[PDB]
């Protein structure tokens, strides 16, 4: 039931010391969705450079060849023509826009009004709409906006509820909330807009990103962003084998993951990230199952491993 | 106000891979009770082998020096007067014993009745505090024992609760619960029992032992067990630098921590233990800081870092 989009190519070329080559990125992408299965890839952010857009590209004419096109998505910026041009010439046909979700965050940055500020916004939507895209909207700093913004949070998602997008993000872009928080969060926009398609986006700051997670499912999210390994900046994000291990067993919800390519899966982006995971991480880690009267649901042949 | 057990020395030397020298585990005990202030350590299991009983003496005889005698406990065993004798030799002065917190536990590994275990149970607590000890309690596999067999768990902690020991420690042994449920757990035990002092030790498995813990502080829980960079078997313990910075930042409770020795800690047990961590490591991972709009409570000089 529900979704999951991985955002280990996008996050993971931030990541410090780490640049995938063409090749390393179209074999990860091939990996996620074919082997793994996860629903979508967010794989790259439009204007980072050229070659970049080059192997957006080359992951495009596979996509194509496989009928996976729209499961491919591209992060961008409210910046007029810019992102959506690039977009277009990438032959990628979603966009993730990232818009300031926090009043302090709007203001600081952009100096602009709401209204203003909101104009741009529509202004990258129609034209996005226009170059044949599909957008999905990340409410950037929502993890502080709606503690200490909420008017202006009601207002960016109600601007955007009348907008023609696919679905609205709702990121702990600083990784700073607990569990309980978010679950507030989330229940406050799920109620007052019951017809849109909301997903939550972690970041393990605290450790705390799939508790979070399994909040924002109990809130109402119908999506969730995670990284193999958690490869991203900082803390990284919410880390997709354990997030999809807990939700499967330990909440009543599903996903369409294929547990037993997770370890191949985390091999193969330490491998080509070339940041290495510890002995003992959860669910992956080299001696994680080592040591039947001391045994969990978590077997190693579950995740296809020890056979 | 919150208690914490450090069980880096212990579960480490239980960790594959891993075993430290007297030096070491000396040098390492020393940071954790004077510099990061841990409450407690428990830093080796009684009749492991000599060596280990020598490493404990010269921890010991140090330990009277400085007047922490009483903040280092052993693990222990209901073996009859085995374990008692080991830390008398020791010369350590506190006892956690290890005892089986679910009749599925007793009945497959013992196959005696609850009450013939509970009286071997009485004569380890007698005998140790005969011998000059004091005592804290294991419910071991408590995380399963409350959930599949409640009668036996509260007739044990019914039991224990006549007896003369200082905490009883409710363990998610196998790392099986979600926060709903260790609350639930917690909760179910300290409304009956409110005169006893109850510490939750949780295991990472399935990167859930923080918030768990988190859930643990809110059912009344009066201290908390971890490890530095989450140092033990499987997938570890609860991690000690996540824990703190999160019960100080997103909970009204409070730690004797010192968080500026943090940094260190998780560096000089990664190079002694020899278990790298990944540079995303929450709190302590070297590119945890990189990447003022997006700053977060967690800053580098906060843990020793970067100044
Ligand atoms: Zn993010
Ligand atoms: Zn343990």
């Amino acid at each position: 039931r529900l979704e999951i989009l991985d955002v280990t190519l996008r996050d993971g070329e931030q990541t410090r010391g780490v640049s995938f080559s063409t090749s390393e990125k179209l074999n990860i992408a091939k990996f996620l969705l074919q082997k793994l299965n996860v629903d979508r890839v967010e794989i790259a952010s439009a204007r980072v450079s050229k070659g970049e857009l080059e192997t957006v590209q080359k992951i495009m004419e596979w996509a194509a060849t496989e009928q996976l096109t729209e499961r491919i998505e591209i992060l961008g910026f409210v910046d007029g023509n810019k992102t959506v041009d690039w977009i277009k010439d990438s032959g990628a046909k979603v966009l993730n826009l990232l818009t300031k979700g926090s009043l302090h965050h709007l203001e600081k940055q952009l100096g602009k009004t709401p209204k203003e500020f909101f104009t741009d916004v529509s202004f990258v939507i129609e034209y996005a709409i226009k170059s044949g895209l599909k957008i999905n909207v990340y409410l950037e700093d929502w993890s502080n906006g709606f503690r200490n913004s909420p008017d202006y949070v009601k207002s960016l998602v109600e601007h955007l509820s009348k907008e023609h997008i696919e679905r609205i993000f709702l990121p702990d872009t600083l990784g700073v909330l607990s569990p309980e928080e978010t679950f507030q969060g989330v229940d406050s926009l799920i109620q007052k807009y019951p017809d849109i398609h909301f997903e939550f986006h972690g970041h393990n700051d605290y450790d705390l990103s799939v508790a979070n997670s399994l909040q924002a499912i109990r809130a109402g999210v119908k999506g969730l962003h995670a990284s193999i390994n958690g490869l991203g900046e900082r803390a990284g994000n919410t880390p997709l084998e354990a997030l999809v291990t807990t939700i499967h067993d330990k909440s009543n919800s599903k996903t369409n993951i294929n547990e037993i390519a997770i370890t191949e899966a985390s091999r193969l982006v330490e491998v080509f990230s070339g940041k290495r995971i510890s002995a003992n991480r959860p669910i992956v880690g080299e001696d994680v199952f080592t040591q039947n009267l001391y045994a969990n649901p978590i077997l190693p042949e579950r995740f296809g491993r020890k056979r």
